[PDB]
């Protein structure tokens, strides 16, 4: 009874209320004296899942991408399908883009001065620019698998994803019988690894309790004024990014934005209030077709824009990263924003689960950058960003449906029009 009204509760409320109870007894713990044996004795329950996430992110990059790049290429697309993919990855980097606009307006970072024992975080050296862009294509693709290089992984199962839907439509049979069976093999490993990340994110709330525990048992660093500002960031970031960006597209394409922003906001309050994307997938369609445009252009663009168009996730995945870049004292050189925005970009091009899956994303822009999750420090100023992801979640997830709306509504209006 206990055990399952504990994993019927929700992921995220329980991850939030870990990291309240994990800085309560972690302050309580730490001004009695008792600081040592919360360390000694309970970092090991808040490294297991930092440890955890770690496993998981690297099969889930190459599996999701083969899968992702396979369902976008340009052998499955006809004349509406080139614009929307065009669209939906243009829109992804202007959201990390202006995530990261609003991470420097704003410095969510900078008065957490963490340090596990009494150490700083010492960060790499930086290569240049045009060292980056030939580190993208990979040397080798199993030696860029076994080590970590998120980036290589993501090139590589991008190309494989769209050689293998070209074989797809060969006109031998044991060529297209041998394609088929290799994507639902790969198919099948990403499959079977969200249901591992289910049971660590079902597992996440005594990790994020057991970190958070350690570190206001270290110091009183003084967490709360940053979170809400990192919070506070978020959402002007995620309003400046709706008002900006989609009345500027929705101007320039010339469709009126007050009677779509009604209907919007009707979506956006189911969307909002039920905070998942692929519920209101009926609900955005009826949006659509009370708007007046096509039945085949939204029960086209509508599910593919509800699992690879993410602007939400994005512009909190640039606020985090530049958060935890900020909160250890390494700054970021171009190349490193460079790093995120294609990261992110490319990331939020297969990844589609119901719980975690912007947490391991996170973790995919954060070993992208030489932030690698194996420090206590990354994984301290990671589980912060955990514990707040609820309150980041509902508006990002608010985003995530109003970007594909919006790319709906402008693509079939060029399109019919």
């Amino acid at each position: 009874g206990l055990y399952r009204k504990y994993i019927e509760y929700p992921v995220l409320q329980k991850i939030l209320i870990g990291l309240i109870l994990g800085a309560i007894v972690g302050l309580i713990l730490g001004h009695y004296g008792y600081a040592h044996a919360v360390h000694t004795y309970v970092k090991p329950f808040g490294d297991l899942f930092v440890r955890l996430l770690c496993m998981l992110v690297m099969p889930i990059v190459f599996a999701s991408l083969v899968v992702g790049a396979a369902s976008i290429s340009p052998a499955r697309l006809g004349r509406v399908g080139v614009k929307i993919v065009v669209y939906y990855l243009l829109t992804s980097a202007f959201a990390v883009t202006l995530g990261i606009i609003m991470a420097r307006l704003f410095n969510p970072g900078a008065g957490i001065h963490l340090a596990v024992g009494g150490q700083q975080f010492q960060p790499h050296q930086a290569p240049p620019l045009v060292h980056i862009l030939l580190d993208i294509v990979p040397t080798n693709p199993f030696g860029a698998l076994a080590n970590g290089q998120v980036l290589p992984t993501i090139f590589f199962a991008i190309i494989l994803g769209i050689a293998i839907t070209y074989l797809m439509n060969s006109e031998n049979e044991k060529v297209r019988k041998s394609a088929e069976t290799l994507l639902d093999a790969i198919n099948g490993l990403a499959e079977a690894m969200y249901k591992i990340v289910n049971g660590v994110m079902q597992y996440a709330p005594i990790g994020v309790f057991a970190l958070i525990a350690y570190v206001m048992a270290e110091q009183g660093v003084h967490v709360v004024g940053e979170l809400a500002k990192v919070t506070a960031a978020v959402y002007v970031g995620l309003t400046l990014q709706i008002l900006l960006v989609y009345f500027v597209l929705l101007k320039i394409y010339g469709i009126d934005p007050i009677s779509f922003i009604k209907h919007a906001k009707d979506a956006m309050l189911t969307a909002f209030v039920t905070r998942s994307s692929s519920g209101t997938l009926p609900v955005t369609m009826r949006v659509a077709k009370e708007m007046g445009i096509s039945e085949g252009i939204y029960s086209f663009t509508l599910p593919l824009g509800a699992t690879i168009n993410m602007d939400g996730t994005a512009l909190y995945q640039g606020v985090a990263t530049f958060f935890i870049a900020n909160a250890l004292g390494s700054h970021l050189t171009v190349g490193q924003q460079l790093t995120i925005v294609l990261t992110a970009v490319l990331a939020s091009i297969g990844t589609a689960g119901v719980p975690g899956a912007g947490a391991i994303m996170l973790c995919m822009v954060l070993h992208s950058v030489g932030l690698p999750l194996t420090d206590p420090n990354v994984a301290a100023a990671y589980a912060m960003i955990l514990g707040i992801d609820a309150i980041l979640d509902m508006g990002r997830t608010m985003v995530n449906v109003t970007g594909d709306l919006t790319g709906t509504a402008i693509v079939a209006k060029t399109e019919g029009t």
